[PDB]
C-alpha cells in the first residue's frame, strides 16, 4: 500500500527488483501509477517517462494527450506531464537522456536535477546543472521555459514553436532539443522538426531511440 510502497525506481533497486521492467509506485497524494524502471543504464533506479525506438507511435499531440499521458507499455509512450509533476515533486530528481542512433551509436546527457512544475505553471521545466554525457548539452537552453503544444503555445517566439517544429517541448525560440519531434529515421532535409538533440547529431538527424528518465539525486 502508499505507506509502505515504493515511490520511484530507486526504491524497487533498492528492494532487489534488478531487471528492467514496469511496476506500480505511489505518488505523493498516494494515487498509485504504473511506470518503466530502467535497472540496468547506469546503476539503475531510472524511471523512464519518455521511450522512442521505431516510430509505431504519433508523438504530434494535443495538451490533453501530454497531460494525460499516451503510447504504450510495450513499446513507445510518453508517461504524462501530471505524473512528471508529481514524480518530481519530493526530493531531488537527476535526468539522464540516452538516444541512439541509426548507426548504432549511443549516446546521454545527465542533469543534476530535473523538476517540471505544475499545470498552473504550465508544466514549467526547472533543471539543474549539466553534468556530461557524449550527446552534449540541449537541454539548458530550455530552463524555465514552459510546456507547449501544438494547441497550447506558451513559448518565448512569436512563431508558435510545437506547430513549426511538429513537436511538444519545453520550447523557447524555438528549441536546441526536439525529442518529442517527428520519427525522420536519421538524415532528414526538414530543419529541426525529427527527434533532434542539436549538441550532437544536430538539427537535421532525427535518433533511432530516445530515452528520458529520473533518479533521486
Ligand atoms: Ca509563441
Amino acid at each position: 500500500s502508499c505507506a509502505t510502497g515504493p515511490r520511484n525506481c530507486k526504491d524497487l533497486l533498492d528492494r532487489g527488483y534488478f531487471l528492467s521492467g514496469w511496476h506500480t509506485i505511489y505518488l505523493p497524494d498516494c494515487r498509485p501509477l504504473t511506470v518503466l524502471c530502467d535497472m540496468d543504464t547506469d546503476g539503475g533506479g531510472w524511471t523512464v517517462f519518455q521511450r522512442r525506438m521505431d516510430g509505431s507511435v504519433d508523438f504530434y499531440r494535443d495538451w490533453a494527450a501530454y497531460k494525460q499521458g499516451f503510447g504504450s507499455q510495450l513499446g513507445e509512450f510518453w508517461l504524462g506531464n501530471d505524473n512528471i509533476h508529481a514524480l518530481t515533486a519530493q526530493g531531488s530528481s537527476e535526468l539522464r537522456t540516452d538516444l541512439v542512433d541509426f548507426e548504432g551509436n549511443h549516446q546521454f546527457a545527465k542533469y543534476k536535477s530535473f523538476k517540471v512544475a505544475d499545470e498552473a505553471e504550465k508544466y514549467k521545466l526547472v533543471l539543474g546543472a549539466f553534468v556530461g554525457g557524449s550527446a552534449g548539452n540541449s537541454l539548458t537552453g530550455h530552463n524555465n521555459n514552459f510546456f507547449s503544444t501544438k494547441d497550447q503555445d506558451n513559448d518565448v517566439s512569436s512563431s508558435n514553436c510545437a506547430e513549426k517544429f511538429q513537436g511538444a517541448w519545453w520550447y523557447a525560440d524555438c528549441h536546441a532539443s526536439n525529442l518529442n519531434g517527428l520519427y525522420l529515421m536519421g538524415p532528414h532535409e526538414s530543419y529541426a522538426n525529427g527527434i533532434n538533440w542539436s549538441a550532437a547529431k544536430g538539427y537535421k538527424y532525427s535518433y533511432k531511440v530516445s530515452e528520458m528518465k529520473v533518479r533521486p539525486a
